[PDB]
């Protein structure tokens, strides 16, 4: 596009380090715009992301690097009857009434277990010592991966993150860094080595684990879903479902530390934690630009005539800084009005795990502030955020008087 010639000089590294400056230009200049290094149109404003995600003239598509990472049928990348079946597969344990029966007994002992390892130290790095472990241990136990250690689940989602976001394409539209998928292939091979025996056992001996229910629920007598049919959704879980609740927790904490009067309010009044988290997700969206839709008919959007078959990446993290919608969106503010946000997406492909995720983050922050009410951020350690497809703080050093 002529007036966006400057986009040809945007780099993958620039977007990973801090996408907000480029996307501030995009929201003003071109809410729907082809980004050469990404090889795709991207939607950057709230109105366009919401329109594309809910439009009857669009359906899900996996991003190019997403397809190389997850293959088929990834729940995020399919539609029609397959999507309907995969949604019916994952939804039972995620139903709000079901989550409310057991979420507290799942997450709160886990949060306590990780807290007891450092709560008397006076210093911690909360991303690696608390947020990521609670997130992966909670989901891992729900899925049936009790025996897979939290360090391993963390390693897997980091490798899958890097593979899914290995998006750079060169002048010819080919992947610029094909070698960057090798780590994802290696993660998937390890995952298979660990998970295949569990599937073998669940096929014959179903139990209460969520993956056993993926094999068996809704199937005729003695039949199970083929493992090749469910594995891409297992991988999808082992990236975002494992990664995002820890990142949303951590970003919420960074935001509250940026507004010390608000941190104090939340510590004194934990009923404010859910509002704190919602603002945290808007302020640094954990799934920032990981998913996409493709047009099924010609459409006109934000002044652009798109042919049928055109992918559009949904940069929800940018939409959540839309200044048409928010005042001073780059500032964390607990008392912002409770406007809709797009950090869980929208439409038939919106997040299936919202209620579960919100409770995991809530219970983790409740127990953190009960154990360490006098938490303070270590201000010499700058909080670095990293990532374009998925974004969060790389570490969160904190201190407190023991
Ligand atoms: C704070 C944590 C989380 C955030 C911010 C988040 C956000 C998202 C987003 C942005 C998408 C894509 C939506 C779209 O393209 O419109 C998504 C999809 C999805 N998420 Fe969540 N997620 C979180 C945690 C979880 C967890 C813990 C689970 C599972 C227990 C989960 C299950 C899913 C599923 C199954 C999908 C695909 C839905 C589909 O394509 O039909 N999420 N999530
Ligand atoms: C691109 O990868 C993903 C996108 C959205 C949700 C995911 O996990 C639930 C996920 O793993």
């Amino acid at each position: 596009r002529p007036d966006l010639a400057w986009l040809d000089e945007v780099t993958m590294t620039q977007l990973e380090r801090n996408p907000y400056e480029v996307y501030e230009r995009l929201r003003a200049e071109a809410p729907l715009a082809f980004v050469p290094v990404l090889g795709s149109y991207v939607a950057s404003t709230a109105e366009v992301c919401r329109e594309v995600a809910t439009s009857p003239d669009f359906e899900a598509v996996i991003t190019p690097a997403g397809g190389r990472t997850f293959g088929h049928p990834a729940i995020i990348g399919v539609n029609g009857d397959i999507h309907a079946d995969l949604r019916s597969m994952v939804e039972p344990a995620l139903q709000p009434a079901e989550v409310d029966r057991w979420i507290d007994d799942l997450v709160r002992p886990i949060a306590r277990r990780y807290l007891e390892r450092f709560e008397n130290d006076g210093h911690a790095e909360l991303v690696a010592q608390y947020c990521e472990p609670v997130s992966v241990r909670s989901l891992g136990d729900l899925l049936g991966l009790q025996e897979v250690d939290s360090d391993k689940l963390r390693e897997w989602f980091a490798k899958l993150n890097r593979s899914h976001t290995n998006a750079a394409v060169d002048e010819n539209g080919e992947f610029a860094n094909p070698e960057g998928f090798a780590e994802g292939d290696q993660a998937k091979a390890e995952i298979r080595a660990v998970v295949d025996p569990l599937i073998d056992k669940w096929i014959e001996h179903p139990d209460d684990s969520a993956i056993s229910h993926w094999l068996h629920d809704g199937m005729p007598p003695g039949q199970t879903r083929d493992r090749e049919y469910i594995y891409p959704t297992i991988y999808v879980y082992l990236l975002g479902a494992m990664q995002e609740p820890g990142h949303g927790m951590a970003s919420t904490l960074v935001g509250l530390f940026s507004r010390p009067e608000q941190l104090e309010e939340v510590v004194d009044d934990p009923t404010l934690i859910p509002r704190a988290i919602a603002e945290g997700l808007r302020w640094t969206s954990p799934i920032w630009s990981a998913t996409a839709r493709i047009s099924t008919k010609p459409v006109t959007i934000a002044g652009v005539d798109l042919p049928a078959g055109t992918p559009v990446m949904l940069s929800y993290g940018s939409a959540n800084h839309d200044t048409g919608k928010y005042e001073a969106p780059s500032q964390y503010d607990l008392h912002r009005p409770p406007l809709p946000h797009l950090a869980f997406g929208a439409g038939n492909h919106a997040c299936a795990g919202i209620y579960f995720a919100n409770h995991v983050m809530r219970i983790a922050l409740e127990e953190l502030f009960e154990a360490i009410p006098n938490l303070e951020r270590d201000t010499r350690e700058g909080v670095e955020f990293w990532g374009w497809g998925f974004r969060g703080p790389t570490s969160l050093h904190v201190t407190w008087e023991v």
